[PDB]
This record gives structure tokens, sequence and C-alpha cells, in this order.
């Protein structure tokens, strides 16, 4: 595979006409008033979401990547095709690794790496591994997996749909209480997604929802000089041996197999691959 | 029915004993620190609640009944009884009237009135008529219902139950930020059915919960001279007429109305079981 730079810093260029990427990446303090009211991307108009003064105290006073640069950024999207794969050493001599939702990687460095310097949160996460931070445990649970994150980046979605709302509250009280005792930053983006939309539409791609991983390409499009995407692959059996491949990487090796066309997105970055854009690995790195 | 006064002072002073009313009716702004964590009553002590300073701005800087005498209250459950009863005048008559969560009275005030000087708020109720304030017009309503209940008092009681967390973060960030355009005094109570179950511990009633019915009763003990019930009569027949009754006249308990006919029988309080006309 050879990077073709020329065809990619096109494409950063075809990403910016439609994305403010380095405003999209998150409201700052000076974007949002105190009480103002949020709609969700995904959602019917009624659904709203106020933001409280401590909601705007956690926001960043600038964007978290302004006048920043990477040359070679890794993407990891979550798929099982990265269990054996031992991809952890040339992702982490990325010079940015971002991951999507949390995911693990302490125990699968060898596969995934241990480098993070951005995480992204889908909201659910919180009911889902958390429970919601309702006890004891589950806030040193949390804290724990936070300062396991260091100073990276943690990109939290909480305006694409009205079910992000209560666990948004949670976290905004949980961040504000332990301010102070964290380095990670926290990224709040706003209604980005019809301009994120935008560009995807012209390469003829529009699902209900775009996923989390080709969004991260999207951002990561304007601050690295060469993206290298590892974990894309939304099928059930791993492309080589045909055996059965669990959804994620951390589940439970067994696991068999609504609103994401991922095989479309997939097929676009196979594409993109194929022209110098980006290098998708499929394939044991060692 | 004949009140007997002298019966009533001493279940008062008995209350007393037991429940210091005026300041569990209540925490107070200085009563908490922010960060501090709350249990609830009925949870196991692993759920927590950590107090918010946003949290800590909504309570009452005094107890909202301190020094409040009323002569006659009406406390009114939210029985099916109610229905076809013209209860309404009579209790509107009354001194000071609570009422149960958040019931509705305008629809409905012929039978059950229209005064309410204290309403509770079982936080479950944010979820199941307003949707959480998730849109728009939930807001609105919910706004709207709270401008009508002018300068009475919400009680709300958010940590008996952890399921009450989430629901609360909601109610506190709504009236945040509507603060200042809403006359409404807000209450909460911390932990306080310990104290609250030891009064009626005594008179051989102790199930997993105390209705809020029978926790108004206690509170207004406090701060009302003659206590008269209305609302109460957890059954499925109507006493008089025999129908099919629903649960709430807007459609161990049984231990609790036997406990409060009783205190009827000795002129403690007034249970009304009748149409009022
Ligand atoms: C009761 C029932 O089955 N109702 C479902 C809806 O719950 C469901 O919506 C999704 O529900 C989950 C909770 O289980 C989340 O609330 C989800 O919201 C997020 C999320 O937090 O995971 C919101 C994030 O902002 C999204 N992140 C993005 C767009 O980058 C994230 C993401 O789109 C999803 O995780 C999908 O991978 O969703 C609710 O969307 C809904 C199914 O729709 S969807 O597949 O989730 O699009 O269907 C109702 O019937
Ligand atoms: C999964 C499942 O079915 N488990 C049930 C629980 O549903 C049930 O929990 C009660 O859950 C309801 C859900 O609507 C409420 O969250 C309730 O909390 C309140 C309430 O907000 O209504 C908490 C209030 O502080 C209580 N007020 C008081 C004590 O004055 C109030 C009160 O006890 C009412 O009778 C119930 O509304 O409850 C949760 O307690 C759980 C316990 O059942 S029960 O409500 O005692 O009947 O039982 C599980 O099986
Ligand atoms: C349970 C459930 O519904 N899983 C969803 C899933 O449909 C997926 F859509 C997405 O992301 P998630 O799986 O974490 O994976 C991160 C990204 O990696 C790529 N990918 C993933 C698996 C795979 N086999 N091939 C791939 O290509 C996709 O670009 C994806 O967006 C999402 O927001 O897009 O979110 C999760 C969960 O909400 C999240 O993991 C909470 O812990
Ligand atoms: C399903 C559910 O969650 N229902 C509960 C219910 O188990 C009951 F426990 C109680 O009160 P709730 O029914 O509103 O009624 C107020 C009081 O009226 C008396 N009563 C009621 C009905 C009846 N036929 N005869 C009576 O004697 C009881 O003293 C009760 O305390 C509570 O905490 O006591 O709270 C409600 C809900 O939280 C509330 O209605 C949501 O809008
Ligand atoms: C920015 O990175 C490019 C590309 O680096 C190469 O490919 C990466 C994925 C990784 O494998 C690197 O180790 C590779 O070197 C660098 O461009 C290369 O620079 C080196 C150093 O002189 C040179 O030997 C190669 O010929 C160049 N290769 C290509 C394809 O252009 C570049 O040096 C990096 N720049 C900075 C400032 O980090
Ligand atoms: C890098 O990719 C681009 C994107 O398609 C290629 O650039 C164009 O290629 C076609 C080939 O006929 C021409 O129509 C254009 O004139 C080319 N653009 C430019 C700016 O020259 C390019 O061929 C690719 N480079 C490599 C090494 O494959
Ligand atoms: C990307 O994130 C990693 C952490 O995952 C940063 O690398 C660490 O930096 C600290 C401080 O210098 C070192 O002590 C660690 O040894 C490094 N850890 C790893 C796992 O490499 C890295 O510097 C961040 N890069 C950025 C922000 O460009
Ligand atoms: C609820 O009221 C009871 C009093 O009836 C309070 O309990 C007393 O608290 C003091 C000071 O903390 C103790 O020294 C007493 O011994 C307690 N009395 C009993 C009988 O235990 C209680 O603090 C009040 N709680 C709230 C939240 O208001
Ligand atoms: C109890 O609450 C009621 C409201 O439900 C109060 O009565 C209202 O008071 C205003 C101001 O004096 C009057 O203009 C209204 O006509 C009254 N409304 C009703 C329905 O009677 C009443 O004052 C409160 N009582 C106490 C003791 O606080
Ligand atoms: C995203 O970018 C567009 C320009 O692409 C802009 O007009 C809009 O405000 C941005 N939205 C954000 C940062 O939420
Ligand atoms: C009223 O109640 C008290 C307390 O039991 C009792 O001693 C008194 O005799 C009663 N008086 C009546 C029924 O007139
Ligand atoms: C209490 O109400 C009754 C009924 O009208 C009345 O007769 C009695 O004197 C009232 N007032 C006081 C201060 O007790």
């Amino acid at each position: 595979w050879k990077f073709n730079r020329t065809a990619f810093l096109h494409q950063r260029q075809e990403i910016l006409q439609h994305v403010d990427v380095i405003k999209n990446f998150s409201l700052t303090k000076n974007s949002v008033r105190i009480g103002q009211l949020m709609h969700y991307d995904y959602s019917s108009h009624k659904y709203v979401f106020s933001i409280s003064n401590n909601f705007r105290s956690l926001l960043p006073d600038v964007s978290p990547i302004m006048n920043k640069h990477y040359n070679i950024c890794a993407v990891v999207g979550n798929s099982g095709i990265l269990t054996g794969s031992q991809c952890g050493q040339e992702i982490d001599k990325s010079d940015f690794v971002f991951r999507c939702n949390f995911a693990p990687t302490e125990a699968f460095q060898r596969d995934v790496g241990r480098k993070t310097n951005l995480t992204t949160f889908n909201p659910s996460i919180l009911e889902k591994y958390y429970n919601n931070l309702l006890t004891i445990q589950d806030r040193n649970n949390f804290f724990l997996s936070l300062k396991k994150l260091d100073g990276a980046i943690l990109w939290i979605p909480a305006f694409f749909f009205h079910t992000s709302a209560t666990v948004t509250r949670t976290l905004v009280d949980f961040f504000v209480e332990h301010r102070g005792q964290l380095k990670v930053q926290l990224a709040w983006p706003g209604n980005i997604m019809q301009h994120v939309n935008r560009y995807w539409k012209n390469k003829h791609l529009s699902p209900k929802r775009l996923s989390t991983g080709i969004l991260m390409y999207t951002l990561a499009s304007a601050i690295c000089e060469e993206i290298h995407l590892y974990g894309f692959w939304p099928f059930g059996f791993d492309p080589n041996t045909r055996e059965d491949l669990p959804y994620h990487y951390y589940d439970k090796k067994g696991t068999k197999f609504e609103s994401h066309q991922l095989p479309a997105e997939f097929q676009l970055l196979y594409r993109m691959h194929g022209e110098g854009l980006t290098k998708l690995t499929l394939s044991h790195c060692a």
C-alpha cells in the first residue's frame, strides 16, 4: 500500500468545505449561554437539554485540537478483527491514537496497543458499564478508568440523541465533584452531524447515523497527515480464515455477531484505501 | 364524630418524642456539605447521591413549617372514594391542605377542592407524568402546574430510594433553570424514616414502607390543631354504592387503614369515607 499524500490532502480540503473541524470538535465556554436549550441531532425537535452553569464550566476554553498537528494517526475501531492481530506495537508507534467508546486496552495491549490520546464516550456507556454511577463501587470503578486515561481527550457526544439526557447530568455532576483530580481533557461536540453528513452524502454514503469510527476519521483528517485505520471490519467472519468473529474485540470469544449501514461505510473506506487516501489494516501486523 | 383534643395533644407529644418534625420536614442549606454523600433510607448503603452545589442551593434556609400553626388541616390521599364525594368545599374550608404526589385538582375541584398548601412529589411522578422533562411540552406542563401551586410547599422525598437519583438531577436542573420564576417553596426531607418508623412501630404498624399519607399525618400533627383525613381507602369497592372503585380518584395499606380507622374511633382524627354531600 502506498500513501497518496496529494489525494489525502485533497480529501481534507473537501472535508473542510463542509465541516469546520476545529470548531465542530467541541463546544467551548463562550459558544453557549447558561440555560441554553440544546436540541439533539437524531431526535425530533421537541426534545431538549438545558446547559447548566456546571455543564458550561466543564467545557474547554478553546478547541482542544486548535493548532494541533500529528503526522501519523491511528484510528482504532472496535472490530473483533483486532484479536490476535498483534497490531499493538504499530498502533502505539503512531503520533496520535483515536479510540472509540472507552474501549479497553490494558487487557488487550498486544493487539490494540496501550497509547490513547482520544477516546469517545457514547453516553450509554455510563448506563451499560457503570450503572449510572449509582454506587460507591461504580463511582470508584469509573474514577480508576478515567485516571488510567491520563491527559487524553474524552470526547462525549451528548447531543445526538435524547436518551443521553440523564447520563449527561450524572456525568456533569461527577466531573464537577472530581474537578482537580483528573487530567482528562473533556470535549463536548454540539450539533455537528448536519455538517459531517454533508461531506459523506457526496460520497454516496448516507445512513440513519454515521458511525463513531467514520466520525473520528472525519475529524482526524483535519489534524493528521496520514491516517491508519485499525479495527474497521463490521462483519462476523475473519476475512482470511473465515472463523466466527465477535462484533467487538473485547467480547467474550464465542459471542455471535438498526441505524448504521456499517458495510457501506466499510466498502467506502476500502475504496479510499485502494486510492491511497488511508491505510485500512485487515490482517495480522505480526 | 367528636374530636378528643386531649387524646390528640397526647399523640402530638408522643410523635415529638421520636420525630423532630420541624427539622425532619426538610434538609436545609446548612445541614449538608457540597460533596457529602447521601444514602437512601430503603436501599443498601452502597447507593449514594453526592450533594451538588446546585442541589444545595435549592434547599430552604429554614424549615418551611417552622412556627406555622393551623387550626383545621385536611390531609387528602388519592383514593377513588373521593370521586362523586363532593368533599371539595369542606376540604377547601380547612386552614391548610396537604395533598399527595402532585395529584390534580382543577379537573376534580367539586370532589377534592382547589386549595393546596402542600403537595408531595414522589420522584417517580416526573417519569410517569412528565416524561422526565425531555420535551418542551413536558417542561411547559410541569412549569404551569408548578406556577398554579403559587406559594405552596412542594415536598420531595428524594433520599428514600436509589431510583430517585436520576430524576433528582433532572429536578435540580429544572428548578435552577427557573430560579426566580416560581414562588413554590421546595422542601427536601433527608433520612428521616428510621425516626418516623419508631413512632408507628409502637402502634403495631411496621411495613417495608410507610405511605405518603401517613407520613403527612405525622407531620401535620406538629402544626395542626385538628386533622381531617380524606381519600384514605385502599380498597376496590365503594363502601356505600358498592361499585368497583379505581385506586386513585384521577384514574401494608390495609394495616395503615385499620390504624387510621382506629384513630378515628378514638377521636384523634376524622376519617371521611362518605359523600360530604
Ligand atoms: C427501548 C428501545 O429498544 N428503544 C430503542 C432506543 O433505545 C434506541 O436508541 C439508542 O439507545 C441506546 C441505549 O441503549 C442509546 O441511548 C443510543 O444513544 C446513543 C448512545 O449513547 O449509544 C447516542 C450517541 O450520541 C450515539 N453516538 C454516535 C451517533 O456517534 C449512539 C450511536 O448512534 C448508537 O450507539 C448506535 O451504535 O447512540 C440510542 O440511539 C433506538 C435504536 O437506534 S440506534 O441504533 O441506537 O441508532 O431504537 C429505539 O427503539
Ligand atoms: C424492576 C422492578 O420491577 N423492581 C421493583 C421496583 O419497581 C420498585 O421500586 C420502586 O420503583 C418505583 C418505580 O416507579 C419508584 O422509583 C419507587 O421509588 C419511590 C417513588 O418515587 O415512587 C421513591 C419515593 O421516595 C417513595 N416515597 C415514599 C416512601 O414516601 C415511593 C413509595 O415507596 C411508593 O409506594 C412507591 O412509589 O417510592 C421505588 O421504590 C421496588 C420497590 O417497590 S415499592 O415501590 O415499595 O412498591 O420493587 C421492585 O420489585
Ligand atoms: C451494542 C451496540 O449497539 N454497539 C454499538 C455499535 O453498533 C457501533 F455502531 C458503535 O461503536 P463501536 O462498536 O464501539 O465501534 C467503534 C467503531 O468501530 C467500527 N467497527 C466496530 C466494530 C466492527 N466489527 N467493525 C467496525 O468497523 C465502527 O466504525 C464503529 O463505529 C457506534 O457508536 O458507532 O457503538 C456501539 C456502542 O454504543 C458502544 O461500543 C458502547 O460501548
Ligand atoms: C403505582 C405507584 O407507584 N403508586 C404509589 C403508591 O404505591 C403509594 F404508596 C404512594 O401514594 P399515592 O398512591 O399517590 O396516594 C397518596 C396516599 O393516599 C392513600 N391512599 C391511596 C389510594 C387509596 N385508594 N387509598 C389510600 O389510602 C395512601 O396514604 C397514600 O399514601 C405513596 O408513596 O404512598 O405513591 C404512589 C406514587 O408514587 C404516585 O401516585 C405517583 O404519581
Ligand atoms: C511523517 O511521517 C512520514 C511517513 O513516515 C513513514 O511512514 C510512517 C507510517 C512510519 O512508518 C515512518 O516510520 C516512515 O518513515 C515521514 O516521511 C518519511 O520520512 C523519513 C525520514 O527522513 C524518510 O526516510 C522517508 O523516506 C519518508 N517517507 C515518506 C513515505 O514520505 C516523515 O519524516 C514524518 N515527519 C515527521 C516530521 O515526523
Ligand atoms: C494520487 O491520487 C489522485 C486522485 O485521483 C491522482 O490524481 C489524478 O489522477 C488522474 C489520473 O489520470 C488525473 O485525471 C489527474 O490529473 C490527477 N491529479 C493530479 C493533481 O495530478 C494521482 O494520479 C494519484 N497518484 C498516484 C501515485 O497514484
Ligand atoms: C499520546 O498518549 C500517550 C499516552 O497513552 C502519551 O504517551 C505517554 O506520555 C507520557 C508522558 O510523556 C509517558 O510517561 C508515557 O510513557 C507515554 N505512554 C505511552 C503509552 O506511550 C503521548 O505522549 C500522547 N501523545 C500526544 C499527546 O501527542
Ligand atoms: C430527625 O429527627 C430526629 C429527632 O427526633 C433527629 O435525631 C436526633 O438527632 C440528634 C443530633 O444529631 C441526636 O443527638 C439525637 O439522639 C437524635 N434523636 C434520636 C431519637 O435519635 C434527626 O437528626 C432528625 N434528622 C433529620 C435529617 O432531620
Ligand atoms: C393555602 O393555599 C391557598 C391557595 O391554594 C391560599 O388561598 C389563596 O390565597 C390567595 C392570597 O391570599 C387568595 O387571593 C386566593 O383566593 C386563595 N385561594 C383559595 C383557593 O382559597 C391560602 O391562603 C393558603 N393558606 C395558608 C394558611 O397558607
Ligand atoms: C460546525 O461547522 C459549521 C461550519 O462547517 C458552522 O457554521 C457550525 O457552527 C459548526 N457547528 C458547531 C461547532 O457546533
Ligand atoms: C380522650 O382520650 C384520652 C386518652 O385515651 C382519655 O383518657 C380520655 O378519657 C378521653 N376522653 C373522652 C373520650 O371523652
Ligand atoms: C378551629 O375551628 C373551629 C371550627 O369552626 C372553631 O370553632 C375553633 O374555635 C377554631 N379556631 C381555633 C383558633 O381553635
